[PDB]
């Protein structure tokens, strides 16, 4: 009736538990998420040392409706009791798949870098 | 008929663009975004180290549908002539703004720290 969790993601998952650290290996892959370029243009910007010169505005490209195709190694197909931990950004693209999950309430350290999440999260 | 860019991100906003660099400075401000605590579960995970052993399974906090409810310093309104620079995700919240956009395409220095967007990023 537990459910094994997989680590999705290339970086170690530490849960900070009540019954002390749980540690998920980080996954042996480099995972790609599929964009596709959406519709690229161009956005005239003034220079904020010359906020009033429209002559030395600079062309930014400005890219509209960067899209979502997939992921570079596919999810894995669902299994009873596993439970799959990946980002909030793939989950957030799988609303079907009750099996994800990502970790959530981030322990930083003194240098910014996350040592613990206190939780997992899904979508409703 | 070019814009002003005001950067509602606490950090520098470096441009690489083919004029040369544009930097926008980071805003006075700490962004918090307001979330809702979702409907806070349990799930089962067995221990990686006893795979079998249902016995020493832990309990682990899932927190189910955490919620957005906006941002703590609340977006400026919008201004003829003015694109407010924050992040994607306050972007996407926002769908029914056209004057917002994102940092896009970045570089990354040997440290793995942004020193550079080549473009900006927008809803469709």
């Amino acid at each position: 009736t537990p459910v094994t969790l997989v680590n999705l993601t290339p970086h170690e998952v530490i849960l900070h538990l009540d019954g002390g650290p749980l540690r998920l290996p980080g996954a042996d892959v480099v995972p790609r998420l599929l964009l596709s370029e959406g519709r690229q243009e161009t956005l005239a910007v003034y220079d904020p040392e010359r906020p009033g010169e429209a002559a030395v505005a600079r062309e930014v490209p400005i890219a509209v409706g960067a899209t979502w195709l997939g992921i570079d190694p596919p999810l894995p197909e669902p299994r009873p009791g596993t439970v799959y931990v990946t980002s909030r950004v793939v989950a957030e693209h799988f609303p079907e798949r009750t099996d994800l999950v990502w970790p959530d309430d981030l322990i930083r350290d003194a240098d910014g870098q996350v040592v613990g999440a206190r939780r997992l999260g899904c979508l409703p």
